[PDB]
């Protein structure tokens, strides 16, 4: 039971612990699962403290518990107290992955072939995602899970929204945010992202690594070129659209320039991708009928949801305490005794 001065408490069923690589809200750890005969991963999560913490839990266990799909993550099992007084740390089980994008981009160089079926992999879960009506809203390589070049697996659901455009009104990793979010609840901010991550692949590190929004601005200008008037016109919040303008002009630099050893299908597919304007970005359905993904594109062979996802109570306005009970309710079905 004990892992490095602190308890798991994750038995009997799940045996022999290994410490790995911590997360946010917890601590991650290895496991044997003794009704399984295969070892898995753990996901150890104290959120019940604050309540953004408590909205990122239950959110991630609302969608994966739903969600069935060979390129997401999924759940086996969630470990927790009888009662709501008793529990304070929530146990997540999921299948073993011996890696992740961003591991294998610090120790290795991607061949055109790998980047192509990685790109494949994540668009595929993407499409289910997408069709779900939910956006990720943080792709990055270090959500993207690996075991082998065809295993790829999308985790960390715990900022996934339902879409809605006209949701107007926390923020996803800078480096992989799209340029509609910092100037002004979209699928295309999806595929903004994977296009971050494409780039990244094909000369293992980040191309638009700003140190804060505005600078995350001018990175992504600065590779783009200034925006034209059409592109302009749709940046609805002023000091922004007039914010710069000022703008030290700024050349479209051309993709063979920046990656000059890549295939230029990738780089045609990278430029519909990171197109500045949204509504003219490459959707998820035509990257996946892109050239360069021919040799994988199969719609016959790529699920898509059941039915459009809808959280049945909207969880934005509610306080903490609200949100530990309905992620006691959620968890229920994994507790001896279930009924319903
Ligand atoms: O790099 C991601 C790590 C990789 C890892 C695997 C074994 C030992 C050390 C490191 N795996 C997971 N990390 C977080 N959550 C998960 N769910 C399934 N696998 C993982």
């Amino acid at each position: 039971e004990m892992v490095r001065g602190q308890v798991f408490d994750v038995g009997p069923r799940y045996t022999n612990l290994s410490y790995i690589g911590e997360g946010a809200y917890g601590m991650v750890c290895s496991a044997y699962d003794n009704v399984n005969k295969v070892r898995v991963a753990i996901k150890k999560i104290s959120p019940f403290e604050h309540q953004t913490y408590c909205q990122r839990t239950l959110r991630e266990i609302k969608i994966l518990l739903r969600f069935r799909h060979e390129n997401i993550i999924g759940i086996n099992d969630i470990i927790r107290a009888p009662t709501i007084e008793q529990m304070k740390d929530v146990y997540i089980v999921q299948d073993l992955m011996e890696t992740d994008l961003y591991k294998l981009l610090k120790t290795q160089h991607l061949s055109n072939d790998h980047i192509c079926y990685f790109l494949y992999q994540i668009l595929r879960g993407l499409k289910y995602i997408h069709s779900a009506n939910v956006l990720h809203r943080d792709l990055k390589p270090s959500n993207l899970l690996l075991n082998t070049t065809c295993d790829l697996k999308i985790c960390d659901f715990g900022l996934a929204r339902v879409a809605d455009p006209d949701h107007d009104h926390y923020v996803a990793t800078r480096w992989y945010r799209a340029p509609e979010i910092m100037l002004n609840y979209t699928k295309s901010i999806d595929i903004w992202s994977v296009g971050c991550i494409l780039a990244e692949m094909l000369s293992n590190r980040p191309i638009f690594p700003g140190k804060h929004y505005l600078d995350q601005l001018n990175h992504i200008l600065g590779i783009l070129g200034s925006p034209s008037q059409e592109d302009l016109n749709c940046i609805i919040n002023l000091k922004a659209r007039n914010y710069l303008l000022s703008l030290p002009h700024k050349n479209k630099v051309p993709w063979n320039r920046l990656f000059p050893n890549a295939d230029s299908k990738a780089l045609d597919l990278l430029d519909k991708m990171l197109t500045f304007n949204p509504h003219k970005r490459i959707e998820v359905e035509q990257a996946l009928a892109h050239p360069y993904l021919e040799q994988y594109y199969d719609p016959s062979d790529e699920p898509i949801a059941e039915a459009p996802f809808k959280f049945d109570m909207e969880l934005d306005d509610l306080p903490k305490e609200k949100l530990k009970e309905l992620i006691f309710e959620e968890t229920a079905r994994f507790q001896p005794g279930y009924r319903s």
